[PDB]
């Protein structure tokens, strides 16, 4: 299930920098960025493969990708936040 919306202005900063990048189809600066995710423990609505993709939200100060991540899916303005690295999510508003 998603935990609920959150307005993107109260979500970190890099979450509207990777928001930008996906509506300019990059370039991303993560090789992953753009795979498909499969959503294999169904926690997002069950939809077909290839619905949902993964992006990295850069953590300041990570050697590695961290944990936070930006799920477009394929519906007009669906776009989920994670900060803990898949187990929870909330939908992101993009007007506030």
């Amino acid at each position: 299930d998603v935990s609920g919306t959150v307005c993107l202005s109260a979500l970190p900063p890099e979450a509207t920098d990777t928001l930008n990048l996906i509506a300019s189809d990059g370039p991303f600066p993560y090789s992953q960025d753009g795979v498909v995710f499969q959503n294999r423990e169904s926690v997002l609505p069950t939809q077909s493969y290839g619905y949902y993709h993964e992006y990295t939200v850069i953590t300041p100060g990570a050697r590695t990708r961290g944990t936070r991540r930006i799920i477009t899916g394929e519906a007009t303005q669906e776009d989920y936040y994670t900060g803990d690295h898949f187990a929870t999510f909330s939908l992101i508003d993009q007007t506030c």
